[PDB]
């Protein structure tokens, strides 16, 4: 492994991901694989994330609803079967940075349904005061 | 019609699209659908494409390595069996703005594979001289 974490996330959620996961895990020595940063041109978008999957420890999912509608897409389509989406892994992390009413998720994509539906996701708090128990959740989650 | 136009492209093409493309097609009266920016709230990122689709006269494909990664899983998993996309349509316009290729499309894009092996596509030229030849086809599509 050469990551901690990967973190997979979209554009429209990269100002929480920028300011907020990413220096904490930085701060405790997590060490993150990131499109920006690893991808590569000549590889396609299913390649980047296989790499970046493999090579962390964790996975982080930042989930919301324009995550689902730019980002699962992929996912569903490239990685459904995957290890880390099968019920009783340990790897993965998933992270509700704002609601996401099942109704709302594309029918085709069932998987991702399916995840939502097992109710593992650590829930972002509207309240800044338990802020620092999703953190102590995060930390458990890695260290 | 409400449009004579649709396009879809990725954000990272934007530019492209804003000073060049969408001012030629308005200089001449087209009225353009845009799924995000013809916006109609209330709706996942499926129905305003199809909603785009069966409102305009003709749908345009702005075609580029990071369209492949960011917008056509979308097309694929959804609209792959779609009208549009059926060999000989006449109300298809792709417009190859960067090189694609064979090797770094997934596989799993049959679609797009195949429209890309019809090779019907409008390329767009580095060299200035070409241009003209790329618009007066633009404008043929279009009267």
């Amino acid at each position: 492994l050469q990551f901690h974490a990967f973190i997979s996330y979209s554009e429209h959620d990269s100002a929480w991901v920028k300011s907020e996961l990413v220096p904490y895990l930085e701060k405790e020595d997590i060490q993150i694989c990131l499109h920006e940063r690893n991808f590569v041109p000549g590889k396609s978008i299913v390649e980047n994330i296989i790499n970046c999957i493999e090579k962390s420890y964790k996975s982080i999912f930042v989930l919301s609803p324009n995550f689902v509608q730019s980002e699962w897409c992929h996912y569903e389509l490239y990685f459904a079967h995957h290890n880390l989406f099968h019920e009783g892994s340990n790897n993965l992390i998933l992270i509700l940075l704002e609601p996401i009413p099942q109704n709302s998720i594309p029918n085709k994509y069932h998987k991702l349904k399916a995840l939502m539906t097992q109710r593992t996701y650590l829930q972002w708090p509207k309240e800044k005061s338990k802020r620092g128990l999703f953190w102590a959740n995060i930390r458990a989650a890695f260290n």
